């Protein structure tokens, strides 16, 4: 049944965002309160550039032979991932890992959200599934830092990722046995063409809705106090409690506010979340240390929880009444934009480092996502 496609697209980006956040007790190993490393901006970054270009292929991909065949594909590609990630000695292996994980990410999340869309058709329940499966992205991610760090402290280092390597074999299983992509299944009609899909503009605000939500997270990150090179009371309890906040407050805010999001209007839970995230990263600068860095993580994580939620069913829905029902260059779309703020972060961040303070740098990014939450607006009432 549908739900059944539910849990394999939550289990498909739980696992994804698993892989992608268990990394972070082993960053430490090769080599005022905020900070950039350029060794970690372009590990950060490699992977989130590699599957924004790998995106929209993908997108045009499923819209010709099928949604089933691109997600084993991303199976495929994530496990060979693992195989050569826990092995990666060197650092060029390590960022080659992450590449060829990030299109495996690119693959499994368009084809996923694509096909729950599909299956879902009315708006809905829509919401809720769109918000279940960002849900499973949110537990992932929470779940990944400290399983990595306590299978790196008691086992050792190759322990974590040949576990991971286990649950995604169980997982292909699962793939196997539900989807079955015996043959390739083409679609009904042609997919309405990417480059006039880019010429709307309600898409391209949701697409700057979500693209500067996960930009004010991905000028963080990479510039958090940690990884460095020694701490006076040996760190290594930051680094798996350091994602705790974020993913904890992105898991409640969607999976509890989908249907309430639905329900009063989702226009007005962007508009909301827009203003939200603007208020947390502006509010991130008068921290004194790591101690206050936690509060307002709550609070940015919550708000693009609800923007994410708020958005992608928009970017089903706004193609379902103005398009033909074709969802992978869509939410290619919505994907592409999802990561562009990842792809971007690093360098402008250092970019604009090496310009000013960073405490400017949360001001003013916090004064464009204000300025922007009024466009949100416009999508109330869409022809
Ligand atoms: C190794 O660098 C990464 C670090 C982190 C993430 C992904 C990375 O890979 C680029 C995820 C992914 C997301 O989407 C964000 C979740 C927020 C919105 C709660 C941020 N988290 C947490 C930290």
């Amino acid at each position: 049944s549908r739900k059944l496609i539910l849990f394999i697209v939550f289990l498909a980006l739980l696992l994804d965002n698993m892989l992608l956040t268990v990394v972070v007790p082993i960053i430490p190993s090769y080599l005022d309160l905020l900070n950039e490393n350029v060794q970690v901006g372009l590990l950060f970054a490699s992977k989130a550039t590699v599957q924004l270009i790998t995106n929209p292929f993908i997108g045009l991909l499923t819209n010709r032979i099928g949604y089933p065949i691109p997600i084993f594909a991303g199976f495929c590609i994530m496990f060979v991932s693992t195989i050569m990630f826990a092995f990666s000695s060197s650092y060029a292996f390590l960022l080659i890992a992450r590449s060829l994980q990030g299109i495996g990410s690119s693959c499994s999340s368009v084809a996923g959200m694509g096909m729950l869309a599909s299956v879902y058709t009315d708006d809905e329940e829509r919401g809720n599934v769109m918000g279940i499966a960002l849900g499973g992205l949110a537990m992932g991610v929470l779940v990944g830092p400290p399983f990595g760090s306590v299978l790196y402290e008691f086992v050792g280092k190759t322990a974590p990722f040949l576990v991971l390597a286990a649950l995604v074999l169980l997982d292909g299983a699962i793939q196997l046995f539900v989807l079955q992509p015996s043959r390739v299944q083409p679609e009904s009609q042609k997919g309405t063409p990417l480059t006039t899909l880019l010429k709307d503009p309600y898409i391209l605000i949701a697409a700057g809705s979500i693209c500067f939500a996960n930009m004010g997270i991905a000028m963080l990150e990479p510039a958090l106090p940690i990884w460095m090179m020694e701490t006076m009371c040996s760190r290594k309890w930051q680094l798996g409690v350091a994602f705790l906040p974020a993913s904890i407050s992105y898991l409640i805010g969607t999976n509890i506010f989908g249907i309430l999001a639905h329900k009063m209007g989702r226009w007005l839970c962007a508009l909301l979340g827009m203003i939200i995230v603007g208020v947390s990263i502006l509010c991130i600068p008068f921290a004194k240390n790591i101690y206050g860095l936690i509060a307002p993580n709550f609070g940015v994580g919550f708000a693009i929880g609800m923007v994410d939620s708020s958005m992608m069913p928009i970017m089903g829905y706004l193609v379902d009444l103005r398009h033909v029902s074709v969802y992978g260059s869509v939410y290619a779309i919505a994907d592409v934009a999802f990561c562009m703020g990842y792809a971007i972060g690093p360098s402008a961040g250092g970019a604009i480092a090496k310009a000013i303070g960073f405490p400017w740098l949360m001001t003013i990014i916090g004064i464009i996502d204000i300025l922007f939450a009024p466009l949100c607006f416009f999508l109330r009432s869409p022809p």
